[PDB]
């Protein structure tokens, strides 16, 4: 095909979606895989459900010349991806499924990652891949560091809502939930059937790395610190992610107001979808998709509202998007490859 | 066994738990159990996984005769209860685990029924049966209202650290989960397991019967009237609840002093247990038994606090509590019977 | 789009498939459907995951102008479907997903479904589904009898190997599993969630349905009556399905031979993967996807071998083949909207 | 109370079963417990589940003293036990929970494990712990082999049916499902709960060590050689197990006679329960507890039936028979502790 993809970090779950997407984009072709452990395997015995395709040979990241490619998916662990992305050619456009480059704030990396930023000059060039928000910088970004699944759920929401001022900035509670897959393929005792199923528990209560992707984002938005609070939950489901929004509305402002800006802000945009007011949203609708689905609700407490935004982790929530963004990097329609149906049931 | 028991409403889930629970109850036997339309049949056939003892035929509440008898286990469906509890022999112990006496409010009721009270007068000498915290009470109490199962979770982290004044009484938002097991057990089609398996949803948002049970709670220890945020989401599993609760602690109060105070108040209980600083409670470690975990955390929000608290919906949510109380209601050890370990995994 | 699909009975899982499979079709695009039960209402109503689609208001059979369509998928509701289909206008192609014209003897359909045919001479111009079989019926004919999921999972490997006499027809011992999908979307006790989840157990012992149409199927090729053993199973999932087959070779036959007839007669069919000899298969592999993987391994028992045959119920067992048939049908290339990726994980 | 139990080999989940069993055996108390890889830990620290219990601290083999516990659980990984059987005091009951002497024949140990058999002679004094089937040996016994899950589902109806020549030993073919915690905590990229969700598989075919100890325990009976036809498969639940068994029935025998004869052999049985004809069990009906169920169904093959058997493989697959074969090895009565009631839903 006309456009041949570097794939960086491809034994992933995130990758394994970055292959199941592109299949049927017809634009875009997987020539080149990267892996660590699985180096020199072919992906089939990585992940056997992808065996209708025909693809590369898995070979690591010291063993590839990227002049192979025209752009690139780093799917990669933080803290790996930014002194690689460095030293790769400038002539790539780049879609890096990492958190390496979503914090413009170097000290604020360094706080919540455990270790200086390496690629402080790239960063400042980088672009926040939330698509239907940041769009237009998306379009001429040459590098561009896909959001976290759970702070896509946030921003979305709440972006518009504090632009028209229709809440206020403080007191924001965020209680997410996630499937297992969100905790990657990683063979740790605490991931197996036997330790997830059957039962649900919280995680990453009060210092959680999607903490300060949140408050950045929204920060920009309020043009004034935000501070949240972010309390995530492991689901015994392997695909899906909502999360439970509790706002503080503005002086004066009813659920009603933030439906018609949620509604107006999304009307003609295809991955995002407001329901009519009272109609409780369900991950098991996008599951599968790209798409979110959002509802408003007023909080039995004055002046409070209720939010619930909802994805699959695992596509709106990361390669689902990343390839939204490189479509329109390159120059592609956005929903390339994009429109497929939720699996449900 | 000396105590002669009455199951009233056995073909759902409680009274399934019920029959289970009394199995090895070494003083409690079950000679009664009434059904609607299984009248006539055996239980064996209702509930196949019992046949392992003996039961009695399930025969219709309208010719049950209570001379054998010496408590009741009411688990009757929501609507027949109010007049058949009335109507029942004034001399036993009646642990009832519907909602229609819970509320001590006849106004209340109705307002979140719809439908009128139909026994004002013997609502006046119901005790709510929210064992740990009104023990002293239950144990000489006729008739018993148990709790419903997300308001266990909720009020026995929450009653000690109001009684002490260490949270506010404003602004407690809970966002709680549960299995569907909590659904009972009707043939719809949102229960069926095609429709639930995988992905999460926000039942009953803004308000949910349980509310006023909440608070009415919380307010008899504040001293004054509580508005709460509450939001159930049902999980795609069985059993487990937990209800994430976030508060503003008490001018000069820190999550220490929450957590003394519930680690002093639930000390020497049996089913209430406070884990150490920082460890995160999972409903898989509850399930199957009657015991109750809580942890607090700090909130990132300054001021804030998070207390999660799980159960077994139907163990300590429901049936497992209704056997404590009728325990005491009856002069035995409170915990005869209840000792069920975690089925984990 | 080129064709007008008429969809009837969309309130169906069946329905929901086949608007999900022709949603990124090019060619066919759905224009008319059919449920009564929910007549008027909105496709969102009834499966809210599709509200990224704009597709007609419900209507009913009595409703529906059947001269506006080019082509129909029938889900009609067993025993309903001959005399809708009989009925149907004459130019018009079209595929059943019901059983009801799957069996070309009408005697054998009595005394398994009871109840007379209504369509005895309609019945001759049927041709049973099975595409990769009978392709060339399939695409002539005007009335396909799509097959049902268990028969497809047991013929495909099945017919090829009795082709060339590679397994005595004389006890073929079949242990199948599907998800609970299978059982359609009935509001009932015994598909709850908390009913079905994490257990499995039989159904169907000694005599089923699927059996007649299994056997009808391969004793076409053996030119004589075989008479199998086919045991269902219901598992704790929504998708999914796999056949356990047990067979005898024939005089001078090596398990070898069983695969190399299996890897020549599939070699160019798209659908259809013969895995490695000792490679496993796994239904997480075909799920949400048309495709279907097999493998053969010997058994213990000197003489006879292993045939493992796995597919998603809902698209090779169900709607994907009804599709598979119906493209070819109408001259379209017959992998059209049938590529989709399988959903893993 | 009375008689102190150890524990060797408390890691896995077996381990903690033994354990959560015991926690209220009102004749057998743990005072010792070992976990060589975790020594120096808390068993609560392993299993947070078990907090509630006041357990001994975990040592390891070398630093345990079997003077002060009168009997033992070996929980132990198979390729270590034979060594450490090998130095116990006489003085101690001992019930192996491993596959290291469930065979007789050392020859096919070492076929079948890779690895030499350390114990030939002890191996002559060692029973068989199918509890209702060699309950006599097992009580004047010091030592036992408590047997395989899938075997025990397996020998509990084919014994006693070979035993009175009611069933052809030739082709018995057996279709086994299982949960995955059966599989252990080993941390398995296999076994993670996203790649066993929902989905089902098959594994060790054709060879899988549970074979020979199958053949050895119908060999036994039948008095010849039997080579059976055995397939386990994964199901994505926790706990559960069904072998469907086909066989052959012997001449001029019905299925009325099986179903009949199982009735015999087990009339006065606890934990096996032979089904009505024509009930189908579940491997809900005993979930959670140490039964079993089982009964007889023609086959719609000639001269054939269908047995199905389930079980919770933790319990009576695993650590409920060890407790069944010690109370007797003791002298207290077989139910002792083991009467808990399956946790259904």
């Amino acid at each position: 095909k006309d456009i041949r993809i570097g794939l960086l970090g491809a034994s992933g779950y995130t990758g394994a979606e970055i292959v199941r997407l592109l299949a049927n984009h017809p634009h875009f072709q997987v020539t080149l895989m990267t892996a660590d452990r699985k180096a020199g395997q072919s992906m089939e015995s990585v992940f056997p459900h992808l065996r209708a395709q025909k693809l590369p040979t898995l070979v690591s990241v010291k063993d590839a010349d990227f002049s192979t490619v025209d752009a690139v998916f780093c799917c990669l662990p933080h803290g790996t991806t930014q002194e690689i992305i460095k030293e790769l050619p400038t002539a790539l456009k780049i879609v890096d499924l990492s958190a390496d480059f979503r914090l413009r704030n170097i000290a604020e990396y360094e706080e919540w990652y455990g270790q200086p930023h390496k690629a402080v000059e790239l960063q400042k060039e980088v672009v926040y891949g939330l698509t239907e928000i940041l769009r237009e910088d998306i379009k001429k970004a040459r590098l561009v560091a896909n959001p976290g699944c759970y702070p896509t759920t946030i921003q979305l929401p709440l972006v518009p809502l504090l632009k028209a001022n229709l809440i206020k900035h403080e007191n924001i509670i965020i209680d997410a939930k996630s499937g297992v897959s969100g905790a990657g393929r990683g063979a740790k005792e605490a991931n197996l059937y036997s330790e997830i199923a059957e039962g649900i528990s919280s995680y990453g209560v009060t210092r959680h790395r999607h903490v300060p992707e949140i408050e950045q984002g929204l920060s920009d938005v309020a043009q004034s610190k935000v501070t949240v609070s972010f309390t995530p939950h492991l689901m015994p489901m392997i695909r899906g992610m909502q999360s439970t929004i509790y706002v503080e509305m503005a002086p004066g402002v009813r659920t009603e107001d933030l439906h018609q800006q949620l509604k107006t802000s999304y009307e003609d945009e295809e991955f995002v979808k407001v329901l009519d007011e009272g109609v409780v949203p369900r991950t098991h609708n996008v599951r599968g998709s790209n798409y979110c689905h959002m509802s408003v609700f007023p909080d039995r407490i004055p002046g409070r509202a209720i939010i619930i935004s909802v994805i699959d982790n695992l596509v709106k929530g990361a390669s689902g998007q990343a390839l939204q963004n490189l479509n329109i990097m390159l120059g592609y329609p956005e929903t390339t490859g994009l429109l497929h149906q939720p699996l449900f049931p």
